[PDB]
C-alpha cells in the first residue's frame, strides 16, 4: 500500500480558475409554480389517480390469492375490532354502540384514500382516553342521566369532526412529514405513559366503583386516589372475573408469541372468553347475584347525522389538534413498519386526507376518533390480510353487530372489557427497559423518554405530547450546547492531522494552530465556540488589538510631541526613560481602540513580536497562522455569521492569517448570501483541506525568509 | 507550491496499531465527587467572593477617575430612572408612587451582588407590561381604594416569586439559559413588546377610561376600545403629549447626530417633564381641561407585607416568564457593554444579584424589573465607570421618594406615555429587520415574522414560549432536508468535488461516493436513507431480498434434482423448467431479509452475471460504497439504528461499507451506542475518501 500524492496547492478560487466550472441553472420559485401549474393532461391524471388509490389498486387485486387470505383476515380483526370498540366506548363513558359506529365508518372511508394495506382502522387505547378527557373538558366548559349522556356523544361527534377537519386540511396542503418529528425516545416514553393512564382508567371497571370524569393535569392520580377511596365497596365479583380473563387472556398471548409457526391463526383468547363471560353472566344471573354491572342492551342501527357543535369546536379545538397528530402519528408508524416489511411505498399526505375524511364521516354519525390500533393491525397482518379489502370485511363484521347481533353482547360485564384491555396494555408496559437501555447507549435519549414519561404521567396525554415534543426539540440544542472543540496537531510527517493530546510525538507547525469544532455552529453554541478558540490559541485577539493600538496611541503622542523623533528603522528615543503615563481615555473613545492598525504613515514596518522601546509592553503572540477545520460544521445562522466574522477580523487586524479549511461549494455560496465577505475578508480565504493550508502557509514563510 | 505525500494507506484501526496513544481518560464521575468534595481554603475563599463580589471588587475602586464619573452618571441616571418609575407605575395601572421603589431597592442589592458595572437596574416598559398584565390575572382568578390595594398586593406577590425563581436559578449554577434566545427571536419579541406599549401609551394621551384587558389579542381589544371613545379624548392632554412627543424625537436626534460635540447628552426628558409640571400648575390645567395629573403621593416607604401564597399559586407561570425576560434582557445589556469594556462577567451571579434585588423590591410593595436598554444607555453614554453610579442613582430615587415626592404632583399621565413613545423609537426602528433577513437568511426572517406575529396575536408571556418552541423547531427545519450530494475525482487526485459541479469528473467503476452535509438523527434519517438509495439507483434491500427469492429457487431446483452442481457453472440435463412463484406467508416474509450464505454451494456464485433457467436478478454495478462523514457531527439512537441497518443491508447484498472523515471521539462514542458488530466491524473507518478509494482499488486490483 502507499498513497502518492503530487499536484499543486488549492485554494478553492484557485480551484475555480483551474477547472471549468460547469453551468447549472438554478431552479426558482416561479420554476416550482411552472411545474405545479402545468395541469398537463397526464399530470391531472396521475394527481386525480393520487387522489383515489382505490381506482388505482383495484385492478392490480389478485382474486386467487389475496382474497381467501382477506376474507378470514377481516373475519378476525372485525371481531377484535368489536370487542375493542366496546371497550373504548367504554373508556370515553358513552353507551358501546358510539364504539361500534367508530369501529365502522373511518374503516369504510380510509378504504376509498388508502394507501396502506396491512392496518385496520379504528379506534386504540390512547385516542379514545383523549377523547374521553376532551369531552369532559368540552362539557365543563359549555354553559347553558340520558342527558348527560346525549351531551356527551355531541361532544364526542363534535371533537370527531373537528380532528377529521383538521387532518384534512393538513393533508390538502401536502404536510405530511409531521411524522419524523416525533423521535422512537419520545414515542416509545409517551407508549409507555399512556399505557399507564389506560391500565388506570380500567381499575375503576375492574373494582366497578364510581369514579367521577378527572380533567388534565394529574388526572391520573385523581382516578387512582378516587378509587383507591373506595376500594372498601370493591365489587369481589368483577374483579375476580377481570383477574381470571386477563390472566389467560397473557397466558394465550404468551402461548401465541412463543409458538407463531407452530400455530397457524393467532388464538382468539379475547373472543373465545368474551363469549365464555357472555354466558357465564347471563346464565348464571351475575347482574342480580353479585350486582355485576354490564353493557346492557344497545339500541340497533347507526344513528342519524348530527350538525357540529361550533361551540364544542371553539372549546376543544387545542384537544383536536393533539387528537389528530397522535392518530395519524401511530397510523403511519404503524403503517411505515409494514411497508418496510412488505415493500409497498406510502403518501404521508394521501394518509392525512384518507385519516381526515374517515374521521369526519364518523363524527357526522355520532363516533369518536379513530386511526388505528398496533394490536388490532397486529392480528389482521398476522392473520394473513393482503389487502385492504380485509378492512372492509371488517367494517361489515361491526355492521353486522350493529344491526342485528348486538342483542348477543347485552349481558357482558364491563369489568371483561377492561380486562381485555390490559391484556394488550401489557406489551405496552414491558417498555420499561427502554430506560436502561438508552442509559447505557445514549444520555440524550433515556433523558426525552423519563421527561416524556414525566410529563405525560403529570399532565395530560394532549398536554404531555406537546411538553415532550418541545423537550426533545430542547434536546437538539443540548447535544451541540458545548461541543468538543480540539487542536488539532501533524503526525508521521505527512498530511494526517489528529487531536493533539491523544498521541504521542506530535508535531506541531510553529507559529500554526489548527482548531476543530466539530458542531454546527449556531446561536446556542456560537459563544462557547468563541471562548474555546480564545483559550486554545492561548491569547485574546480582540484584547491584543486593543493593547497594540493604545501602545500606537503612545507612540504617536511620543512623535507629535516631538521629544523622540521616529529613526529610519525604528523609533530613537533621546530620552533614556518614556516616564509615560496611562491616558486612561473616556467611554465615547474606546472605540477607537478596536479600530484596525494603519502604519502608512510609519516609514518602516513595525512588528510587535519584538521588543519595544520607551518601555511599552504588549503580550508577545507566536501564532502566525490560524486554520479553521470546517469540515464538521453543517450550517450556519445570521448570529454565527456576525460572531464568526468578527473573530475573524479581530485575528486579521492583528495579522494573523486565518484560513478556513474542509467546507464543500454550497457552504461558500450560502457563506456568500450572507455578504460576509468583503474587501477585509475575502474568499481567498477558504482553502481545500489542512494540509493544503500547512503547505501554503511553509511556502510563504519560506519566500519571506 | 507542490503538494507532496508519500505515505501508507492507513485505515483507523491500522491507524491505532502503527500509531501510540495517550492513556489520557477524559473524565470519572468519582473525580468530579472528589473535586466537589475537596472543600480547599483558597477555593472557599475564592466562593465567597463569588457570592460577594462587592468586597472583592470594592478595594480596586480608582477613586481618581471613577468618582467624578460616577457620581455624574449616577445623578444624570437617577433623574431617569425617577421618570420611568412613574411612567411604568402607570403601565402596571397601580399607584405612581409603587413606581419608585422599583428604582430603588433592585439597584441597591445589585450594588452588593451584581457582576456588571454598567447597567442600571429597574423597571423597563416591557417587563412592567407583563407585571400588569399578570396582576389583572391575578385579581381576576383571585376569589372574594380597594382595587388599588389588591393590584399593588399581587404587583408584590408576583415580583416576590419572580425573584425567588432567579434565585433559585442561580443558585443551580445554571445561567446559559440566555444562549436558546437568539438575535432573531429577541428582535421580534422587542419590536412586538415596542408595539404593545404603544398601544398602551394611546390609552394615556387621550385620557379614556379603558377597562384592564388580558391575554391573548390584549392588543387589539385596547385598540378597540380607545377608537370606539375617540370622542370623548382630550384635546389639551393630545396636543401636550404630541408635542413632549416631538421634541423628545427631535431632541433624541440631535444627540444620535452629535455625539461628540455635545459632552453630556441633553436631559430632553428631565427638561421636557420640568416645563410640562410648570405649565400645568401655573396655568390651573387639572381644573381647566380636566387633564390627568399624578396627584398627591405619599412619602416615605411601605410596611413590608408578606406574599400571598394565592398569588403564587395563580401566577406561577407568568412569574416564571417575568424572570426570563428579565434576565435574558440585563445579561444581553451588560453582555453588549462587557464585551466593548473587556471584564469578566458571570451569568449565575446575574441571576442571584436580579432574584435577590426583586425579592428585597417585592417585599417592600413594589414591582421589579431587571433593567432598561434606554437607562442603561443613558448611564453608560454620560459614563459611569463602577456600580456606585447605580447606588447615586438609588440615593436619588430614595430622595425623590422622601422630600420631594409634592413636587411630581401636577404631572400629566399624558406626559409620561409620551415620554416612553420617545423611547421606544429605537426598538420600532427594527422593522428593516425582515427586509435584510429576506435576503440574508430565509429561516431568520421566518423567526423573526413567526416572533412578531405570535407576540401581537398572543400575550407577550406566552409569547415568548411559542417564539422559543418556533426558534427550535427552525433550527430543525435547517437539517430537515440536507443537501445530499454524490462525489467524484476530479483531476486524478485526491480532491472529490460534486459530480454534476464540475466538467470531466473521473468516477471509478463500482465505487459511489456519497456525503450528508448536515448531523442525522430522527429528523434527518429518513431523507438520508431515501436519498442514499436514489443517488446508488437501486435499493439495498430490495435487491437483497431478489437474490434471497432467486437462491431458495435454486435450492428448491436442487431439491429437486433438475439441475447439478458443477464448480465451473451450474449445469442442467433439462432446460424445460416453468417459472414458479413461491408466494410466502407473511410469517415467512422475514427469513427474504438474511444475510446470503452460499457455504452449501461447492462453487461461489455472482450474481452480476447471468442466472440459469430464466432466472432474472437486478444487476448492480456498484462493488464498493464510500460514506463520507466529515460534515456529520452527531447520531442519536434513532439515527445510529437506521445507519446500522442500511450499513447491514449493503453488507449482506456484498458490497463493501465504508465511512471516512470521522473524528477519534466519534468512532469512540459510536463504540458506546452498540453500534459495532461482528458484521459492521470497526475496519470500515478510514481516514480520508482517498485512502478508502486507494483501499478499494488495490483490493480489486
Amino acid at each position: 500500500n502507499q498513497y502518492i500524492v503530487a499536484r499543486p496547492v488549492y485554494s478553492t478560487n484557485a480551484f475555480e480558475e483551474n477547472h471549468k466550472k460547469t453551468g447549472r441553472h438554478h431552479k426558482t420559485f416561479l420554476d416550482h409554480l411552472k411545474v405545479c401549474c402545468s395541469c398537463s393532461p397526464q399530470k391531472a391524471k396521475r394527481i386525480v389517480l393520487s387522489l383515489f388509490p382505490i381506482a388505482s389498486w383495484l385492478p392490480a387485486y389478485r382474486l386467487k390469492e389475496w382474497l381467501l387470505s382477506d376474507i378470514v383476515s377481516g373475519i378476525s380483526t372485525g371481531i377484535v375490532a368489536v370487542l375493542q370498540g366496546l371497550a373504548f366506548a367504554l373508556l370515553v363513558d358513552i353507551p358501546p354502540v358510539y364504539g361500534l359506529y367508530a369501529s365502522f365508518f373511518p374503516a369504510i372511508i380510509y378504504l376509498f384514500f388508502g394507501t396502506s394495506r396491512h392496518i385496520s382502522v379504528g379506534p386504540f387505547p390512547i385516542l379514545s382516553m383523549m377523547v374521553g378527557l376532551a369531552v369532559s373538558g368540552a362539557v365543563s366548559k359549555a354553559v347553558p342521566l340520558l342527558d348527560d349522556e346525549r351531551v356527551r356523544v355531541a361532544a364526542a361527534a363534535s371533537v370527531t369532526v373537528l380532528s377529521g377537519i383538521i387532518q384534512l386540511a393538513f393533508g390538502i396542503l401536502r404536510i405530511g412529514f409531521v411524522v419524523i418529528y416525533l423521535s422512537e425516545s419520545l414515542i416509545s416514553g409517551f407508549t409507555t405513559a399512556a399505557a399507564v393512564h389506560v391500565l388506570v382508567s380500567q381499575l375503576k371497571f375492574i373494582f366497578q366503583l364510581t369514579v367521577p370524569s378527572h380533567t388534565d393535569p394529574v388526572s391520573i392520580f385523581k382516578v387512582l386516589y378516587s378509587v383507591f377511596s373506595q376500594i372498601e365497596k370493591t365489587n369481589i365479583a368483577d374483579l375476580v372475573t377481570a383477574l381470571i380473563v386477563l390472566l389467560v387472556v397473557s397466558i394465550v398471548k404468551e402461548i401465541n408469541q412463543r409458538f407463531k409457526d407452530k400455530l397457524p391463526v393467532p388464538i382468539p383468547i379475547e373472543f373465545i372468553m368474551t363469549v365464555i363471560a357472555a354466558g357465564v353472566s347471563y346464565g348464571c344471573d351475575f347482574k342480580n347475584r353479585f350486582k355485576v354491572a354490564v353493557v346492557g342492551d344497545m339500541n340497533p342501527g347507526f344513528q342519524p347525522p348530527i350538525t357540529p357543535d361550533v361551540e364544542t369546536f371553539q372549546n376543544t379545538v387545542g384537544d383536536c389538534f393533539g387528537i389528530a397528530m397522535v392518530a395519524f402519528a401511530v397510523a403511519f408508524s404503524v403503517a411505515s413498519v409494514y411497508s418496510l416489511k412488505y415493500d409497498y411505498p406510502l403518501d404521508g399526505n394521501q394518509e392525512l386526507i384518507a385519516l381526515g375524511l374517515g374521521n369526519i364521516v364518523c363524527g357526522v354519525f355520532r363516533g369518536f376518533a379513530g386511526s388505528t390500533a398496533l394490536s388490532r393491525s397486529a392480528v389482521q397482518e398476522s392473520t394473513g390480510g393482503k389487502t385492504q379489502i380485509a378492512g372492509l370485511i371488517g367494517a361489515i363484521i361491526v355492521l353486522i353487530v350493529v344491526l342485528a347481533i348486538g342483542f348477543l353482547l347485552a349481558p357482558l360485564q364491563k369489568s371483561v372489557l377492561a380486562a381485555l384491555a390490559l391484556g394488550n396494555l401489557k406489551g405496552m408496559l414491558m417498555q420499561f427497559a427502554e430506560i436502561g437501555r438508552l442509559w447505557r447507549k445514549d444520555k440524550y435519549d433515556c433523558l426525552i423518554w423519563i421527561m416524556t414519561f414525566i410529563f405525560t404521567i403529570v399532565l395530560g396525554l394532549g398536554l404531555g405530547l406537546a411538553a415532550s415534543v418541545a423537550f426533545q426539540l430542547l434536546t437538539i440544542v443540548f447535544r451541540t450546547q458545548f461541543p468538543k472543540c480540539s487542536t488539532l496537531a501533524n503526525i508521521g510527517r505527512t498530511n494526517i492531522y489528529k487531536n493533539k493530546k491523544d498521541y504521542y510525538d506530535m508535531y506541531e507547525p510553529e507559529g500554526v494552530k489548527i482548531f476543530r469544532c466539530p458542531s454546527p455552529i449556531y446561536f446556542a453554541n456560537i459563544g462557547f465556540f468563541r471562548r474555546k478558540l480564545i483559550d486554545a490559541v492561548g491569547f485574546s485577539p480582540l484584547r491584543i488589538l486593543r493593547k497594540r493600538n493604545k501602545a500606537l496611541r503612545k507612540i504617536r503622542k511620543l512623535q507629535k510631541q516631538g521629544l523622540l523623533q521616529v529613526t529610519p528603522k525604528g523609533f530613537i528615543c533621546t530620552v533614556d526613560t518614556i516616564k509615560d503615563s496611562d491616558e486612561e481615555l473616556d467611554n465615547n473613545q474606546i472605540e477607537v481602540l478596536d479600530q484596525p492598525i494603519n502604519t502608512t504613515d510609519l516609514p518602516f514596518h513595525i512588528d510587535w513580536n519584538d521588543d519595544l522601546p520607551l518601555n511599552i509592553e504588549v503580550p508577545k503572540i507566536s501564532l502566525h497562522s490560524l486554520i479553521l477545520d470546517f469540515s464538521a460544521v453543517s450550517f450556519l445562522d445570521v448570529s454565527s455569521v456576525r460572531g464568526l466574522k468578527s473573530i475573524l477580523q479581530e485575528f486579521i487586524r492583528i495579522k494573523v492569517d486565518v484560513y478556513i479549511v474542509g467546507t464543500d461549494d454550497d457552504f461558500i455560496e450560502k457563506l456568500n448570501r450572507y455578504e460576509f465577505f468583503d474587501g477585509e475578508v475575502k474568499s481567498s480565504i477558504f482553502f481545500l483541506t489542512i494540509h493544503d493550508a500547512v503547505l501554503h502557509i511553509l511556502m510563504k514563510k519560506d519566500y519571506s525568509t
